[PDB]
């Protein structure tokens, strides 16, 4: 199987600081709601220094995915987060919510309750 569109959770992130830890990075995230950090190279390897500064996160639930996008700016359809740390300053990282790469357009809203 594969979840792009349906609705997944995960959250790509590229611009992590360059003296930043995965704790450190959960934090950052953690004010959303649980949620927990894995780069590509999290598992394979075991150095817990996410290359090029870029790691995938995993939100416990789904609704606080979507706080994260408001919070994130816009810049020409990109979206964009501020992520202080003990070091580097409110860095900017790009948030890209791990999906489906396709174009299409729809306009409905989800069943609040039921």
């Amino acid at each position: 199987g594969s979840s792009g569109s349906s609705g997944s959770r995960k959250v790509f992130v590229g611009g992590l600081p360059p003296d930043i830890d995965e704790d450190e990075i959960t934090a950052s995230f953690r004010r959303f709601g649980p949620l927990v950090v894995d780069w590509p190279h999290k598992a394979e390897s075991k150095s817990y220094f996410p290359p090029k500064g870029y790691a995938f996160l995993l939100f416990q639930e789904e609704s606080s995915v979507q706080a994260l996008i408001d919070a994130c700016l816009e810049e020409d359809g990109k979206l964009y987060l501020c992520v202080s740390s003990p070091t580097i300053k409110d860095k900017p990282v790009q948030i890209r919510p791990w999906n489906l790469s396709d174009s299409d357009f729809v306009m409905d809203s989800g069943p609040s309750s039921g």
